[PDB]
């Protein structure tokens, strides 16, 4: 059936008793009352089973040894469901798949009907999921440490061609993957003041809320190592949250609304008290952890050499200076002597340039909620900046600029300058983002400390982006170069040498032409319109967000729709363009460029010239789960970001692993792709990250654009007149306002090039074995963006530890 | 051991091997890591599971079966603890206790773990938790219906003597004895408007809270029976309930708050809308889930032959009108057809009469919440009253007497008259009370339907208030008697030939005397004080409540100790006094006798005059599971509310049954305890109530019995010179003044035939044994107050069906 893993005569007889077992005793229903959701939780149980063992014995194995521990502190894990990832790196696939079959059920059925964990908002929640699973398959001893919001993403739908969100609640039915762990509750504070008395500093008169974890196991692939992700909730204390007595305890909810949701912003910073709070309860209740675990394992003299703690973006910042805290007012230790330990054991990752996404804090707010951490903020500022006097003696200006303190309207700390100035390593997730940093947004500071600055590309892990979701391709490559890529993807490469291969060449093109037909079909099953399996699947999944410019898809899909309407009995590669993705519920402009989709849509979709050559198709809902669905199907993966404003993105590389050719620009990961892949097999176009700076200096003016482009001046009267909107002609004014004046983007900058590199796309595609030859070229040359290469480097650059491929001792 | 069961080599060897595997694979631990707590989940899943085949079975069986259903609905059911009740009704008892032996585990130890399932006031509560059980015990297909709060009776801590309240947070660790069942989540309407169309009036523009339910198990004992008690839980619907995105998902809890906490108050109405919210939430749930279970089984003719709906109490009254809602509005029966099947598928149950306990809601309230329950009250309330001007024709008075609804300052709904009106059964809980019910509170009613009204007088489960908690004294009974007796008490009568056998009085006497140091150690254990076990035990444990007159005990504790003072050399029996009850926390008068009880310990304990002789203790956090130990050590039971109060009360019989001599008034169901026993073996005191009638009619006067007797005198005058509050001179100037000025309750009108009696006790005490020797009359007379009497009365004459004692065909 595939290398899903052995389906052997015991291991399947003792697999249906246990699923009968927990239907029975744990669900307490019989085969004649149990729901379809009652044989997957039973199926979830009885898979779950094999993991306590080794998790167990992981943790027991760590104590005992005794390595050095990497804690990774992200306000994000973007895990999606956990039951086929869970069978995949156990093993026990095919097993499964066998004893639900003779239990006459349908085990793709029942997958279906877990809820997704997306406790993130888009690509940096995904990295830290990614990450994880890297990390146990590296057998190194990680803990992902993060808030347990009872609410995610929120699930959106579209009514009238217009987004509604509504609440992902995951928890309804229970989350079988999760272990509360009451008996290491821990207190975290908030509000007080500072007392200044004799033997140091005290925060007092604070307000108590309760930090419980949750442990999820994060098993390794087929190394019998289980990690774990350990998830704050709030809980609030049961006296002094205890005017009325009823009221007081309904009270409670006040406090306990720390975790109750996720912020739904990609990219996008909003100073609100709630996400403080959010920020601080995650840091303080792991701090504690971390320490009290080391403390088992008082000289913090050896702390960074048993510690190392990852900064998923600012997020988790105030974690520099609530270490402090501790280890100054409680242990007692000297400023200097803290603060060496706290820079050699922290680090930082960036994830964006763009500064609408940088976290600048009011110091009001810190000042109300966090009193002693604006104290130590201000020292920590003071002594830094006298650092930089010193090595640039008069340089008044540069003072200013990399003062943690922002001066201005309202005084304000910028978390990025706190991160960098705290941690021993500060790194960008693309060369060229990397590049950007040294060179523009933290270029004093790295004049200042040049070793702090290194680069790690992202990556994604070959388990869930391959192995999981497209079984098909990756039984055919293992048929050829065995199945040790899985955890090298570097042996990919092998596959170079069968892109003549007749034979290869044809599974490669039927593989994607059976997930074509299979999302096709899934597209129709739950949410009926149908479309072409034959047609090219042009797809763009990912947060709607202006940088992203779903805008420039957009207009290439108006200028395909117009050249059909001129001339349409002329032949034309059929497509069916498919976008998705979620826009945060106060961006407006996102939320408009998702009626704009929707409403091309109605026109193309329904015009009868037109026919099945083109069809535009709003993907509802996207998260992992989705994306595990297209990504597989797709032919051609939209990366067309304006150069320099992508730090990586990390869909791209899903894309590659799974068989699509990519169109994009030369921004973020883009640029490694096609180096690895050799740009003759990428469909690169427009300005570099040098003409966008060029256009700068010189001003963007979108009219000239305009004026000397007929097809783009129609597209935009189509706009404005209500072409697309009939009932409310000025309903896409905003959008070509913000074209025509104040597009940050330059989306007119970029449209011929794209339009014409378009073009060229659908030349080849009407190529099938040139294209599926391409195709080869691509996915194998993919090795370089796993997520264990990524993990190798930061273990061996940042962190100091040894990554290693042994199977621990049995379960 | 005892007839706990027994313990069988293999039964003992297949519960260690499950007690392991749950430990393992349910709680993911190992004996090096393992706590108590583990070690108590890992026994209640191991016991648990032998429930889950006798559930299934049972539901099986009434649905194959189709027996008339019986619905117990009450917004309280004061459970306690569940794991040995579980054994008991198992026969595991003695497996599990040597299982847990040979695993190096106490059991008991594990059970002290487990925490009380608080979600009831008192009495009225733990009626519903005995007749659970009784009802399963007797082979009836009964279902108890309620709401989950997550916060039930609010933990009781004394602070400087004051009571202080904090949160009852009892599922933070989990509930292993609910099962949670999405698949049958209702929706439940609020507000809104009445639309007339047509055809029929409609409810419409309401707000919609989902009722989610939680099934606990109800074993029978030893019969293979498992009933079921389902609690509604709140959640609000993901839409709608999504101004801010993220104040939309955090307004949710404004749904779901429903069913947060349960009110504190016993035997005291308080209108707020939130706990009107409560009573139709359970309500609307509950009849949606009867009529679908009843459709399954549309001639709703047939109704009241497979349904029966007993009311406990008022709080659940909404379910007359909105029987009539749904018959009328949705399966659009004619109003008089729909009123026939309502009355004879209702029953109520009255639980007092004092009338600041009585519901009366403000027709203001219902008008927002419920408009068409409102509308149908009216009419139900218009063709009443037609009935009653019928029936005594220009009895103008008596029209607006009996009317639903009250005119005055604020219109408001008499909950109690629209519960007669509406229901085929009207009954008291006591003889005493149901005859006062008819004579007065209810004459008018009682005139025109004579047939309505009944008595059930209340009871005890013989498995909890005897078995589990002195399984000492039911061996010994056994010893004589047979086992027969737990699930038929009137066994107990055969007790009265032992009466003069010096074996079974030195073995009464003995297990008493176990009990009573096992409850000094527990007292000094966990409270630390230390008490003379040789001293007489006098308990008066029960809610805090003028009508129960804690105070009158302290009057006589007070005189004790006066008289000590007087003559410090003369000899008197000593004695240990308890007293233990919360109060709700707005009941300023009762939260002032808590204080007042301290404040008399802190004298009487540490004045060196007293020595040992006398004791005064005030038992902290009173409930189920401190019941079931300080009960089984009481020698003097104090049951002494004013003639005509109390309406049954069951702690007396729970006294009665273990041991203890019962000193108290003629009132509730002490009147038929003294009938059963003979009044020779019992210690009355006190006005009858006719007594109390005849000082109303002539004016009572505290000053007067103040004037005439000097010890009584002397009390007041201590308390209002703070000789029991130094520092607070006039600390208890309030109580002083009730008593002297406003006392409901006549406390001094008793005190003088108290004392005198209190004497009495003493002096029969002094002969160990001839006490013992009533003791004996008192537990072989007990028979009549067991539940399964009671129960089997509700099913003969109130439901229509018949109880069996009949095993179920094994599990
Ligand atoms: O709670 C039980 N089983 C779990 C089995 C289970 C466990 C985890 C999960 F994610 C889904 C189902 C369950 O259904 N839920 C707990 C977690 C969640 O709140 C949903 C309800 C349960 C079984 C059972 C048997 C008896 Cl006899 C009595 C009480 C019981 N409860
Ligand atoms: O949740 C698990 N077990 C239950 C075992 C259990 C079930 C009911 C109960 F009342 C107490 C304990 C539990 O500890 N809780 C669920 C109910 C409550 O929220 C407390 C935490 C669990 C075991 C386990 C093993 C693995 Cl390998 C992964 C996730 C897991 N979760
Ligand atoms: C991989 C992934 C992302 C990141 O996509 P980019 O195109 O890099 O922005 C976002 N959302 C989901 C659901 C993902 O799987
Ligand atoms: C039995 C019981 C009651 C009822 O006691 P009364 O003396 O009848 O008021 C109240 N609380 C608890 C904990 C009980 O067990
Ligand atoms: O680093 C992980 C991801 O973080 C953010 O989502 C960035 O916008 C994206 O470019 C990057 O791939
Ligand atoms: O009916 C059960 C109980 O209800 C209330 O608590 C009454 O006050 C009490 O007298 C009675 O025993």
């Amino acid at each position: 059936i595939s290398v899903r893993g052995l389906a052997g005569v015991e291991n399947v007889t003792e697999l249906k008793k246990n699923f009968n077992r927990h239907l029975h005793f744990t669900l307490v229903k019989d085969r004649n009352v149990a729901t379809p959701r009652d044989y997957y939780f039973a199926l979830a149980h009885t898979v779950r089973d094999h993991l306590v063992g080794r998790w167990i014995r992981t943790q027991q194995h760590y104590y005992e040894k005794d390595p050095k521990r990497i804690y990774y502190l992200s306000l994000e894990f973007y895990m999606g469901r956990t039951l086929q990832n869970t069978m995949v790196n156990l093993a026990l696939e095919n097993a499964c798949d066998e004893a639900t079959y003779q239990l006459g059920l349908d085990m793709e059925e029942l997958e279906e009907i877990e809820e997704d964990a997306g406790l993130g908002n888009g690509g940096l929640g995904r990295l830290a999921a990614c990450f994880l699973d890297s990390m146990a398959t590296l057998g190194l001893a990680a803990y992902g440490y993060g808030i347990r919001y009872e609410f995610g993403i929120f699930n959106q739908k579209i009514c009238g061609g217009w987004q509604m969100e509504e609440a992902d609640d995951w928890l309804r039915y229970g989350n079988p993957w999760e272990k509360a762990r009451p008996e290491f509750t821990l207190p975290v504070h908030f509000y007080g003041r500072v007392e200044h008395t004799s033997q140091g500093a005290k925060w007092v008169d604070t307000q108590v809320v309760l930090a419980m974890p949750y442990d999820t196991p994060v098993p390794g692939y087929r190394n019998n190592v289980v990690n774990t992700m350990r998830l704050w909730s709030a809980k609030a204390p049961n006296d002094f949250n205890l005017g009325g007595y009823i009221q007081a305890v309904l009270d409670r909810n006040l406090a306990e609304n720390i975790s109750r949701v996720l912020y739904p912003n990609d990219n996008f910073f909003e100073g609100k008290e709630l996400r403080l709070k959010q920020e601080y309860f995650v840091v303080a209740a792991t701090l504690q952890d971390i320490i009290r675990r080391f403390k088992s394992s008082t000289n913090f003299d050896a702390f960074p050499d048993k510690v190392a703690i990852q900064l998923n973006d600012t997020h988790p910042s105030l974690a520099i200076p609530e270490l402090m805290r501790v280890l100054v007012d409680l242990e007692r230790l000297d400023w200097d002597k803290a603060w060496e330990v706290t820079v050699k054991t922290c680090a930082y990752t960036n994830h964006t340039v763009i500064p609408e996404a940088l976290e600048r804090w009011p110091v009001h707010l810190l000042e109300t909620l966090l009193p002693r951490h604006l104290q130590i903020i201000y020292e920590i500022n003071q002594r830094f900046l006298n650092r930089v006097a010193a090595a640039f003696p008069g340089d008044v200006d540069r003072l200013r600029r990399m003062s943690l303190v922002e001066e201005g309207a309202v005084k304000r700390i910028n978390m990025a300058h706190l991160c960098i100035a705290g941690s021993h390593a500060v790194n960008g997730v693309a060369r060229i983002h990397s590049e950007i940093l040294k060179k523009t947004i933290f270029k004093d500071f790295y004049e200042l400390e040049p070793h702090k600055f290194q680069n790690k590309t992202n990556g994604i892990t070959p388990r869930r982006w391959l192995v999981l979701c497209n079984p098909g391709l990756a039984e055919i490559i293992a048929e050829r170069i065995g199945e040790e890529y899985i955890s090298d993807l570097d042996q990919l490469r092998k596959l170079l040498s069968y892109v003549d291969d007749e034979a290869f060449i044809r599974d490669v093109a039927k593989v994607k032409q059976e997930n074509k037909l299979k999302f096709a079909a899934y597209l129709e099953r739950e949410y009926k319109v149908h479309i072409n399996p034959n047609s090219l699947f042009d797809v763009q999944v990912k947060r709607i967000h202006e940088y992203k410019r779903q805008l420039l898809n957009c207009l290439h899909v108006i200028t395909l729709y117009n050249r059909i309407k001129k001339e349409p009995n002329k032949f034309v590669v059929p497509r069916t363009v498919m976008i998705g993705g979620k826009a945060a519920p106060g961006y407006h402009m996102a939320k408009m460029i998702i009626k704009l989709i929707t409403a091309i849509g109605d026109v193309v979709n329904h015009d009868p010239v037109v026919g099945d050559r083109l069809r535009v198709i709003f993907l509802e809902n996207y998260r992992v789960s989705l994306a595990e669905k297209v990504i597989p199907a797709a032919d051609l993966s939209e990366q067309i970001s304006t150069a320099g404003t992508e730090a990586s993105g990390t869909g791209n590389m899903k894309f590659m692993l799974n068989g699509a050719l990519t169109i994009g620009t030369m921004d973020g990961a883009n640029v490694e792709m096609a180096e690895e892949a050799g740009e003759e097999n990428f469909f690169i176009f427009g300005m570099r990250v040098e003409d966008v700076d060029r256009l700068d200096q010189r001003g963007y003016n979108a009219q000239e654009y305009y004026d000397r482009i007929p097809e783009l001046r129609q597209i935009i009267e189509q706009l404005s007149s209500g072409f697309f909107s009939p009932k409310q002609p000025d309903l896409f004014k905003d959008i070509v306002n913000m074209l025509m004046h104040h597009d940050r983007f330059k989306v007119f900058a970029d449209y011929e090039e794209y339009v014409k590199c378009q073009e060229r796309v659908s030349a080849l595609y009407k190529n099938p074995r040139e294209w599926t030859r391409m195709v080869i070229r691509n996915i194998a040359t993919s090795g370089k963006f796993s997520s264990d290469r990524t993990i190798a480097q930061y273990a061996r650059e940042i962190w100091g530890v040894e990554p290693s491929r042994q199977r621990l001792p049995a379960p």
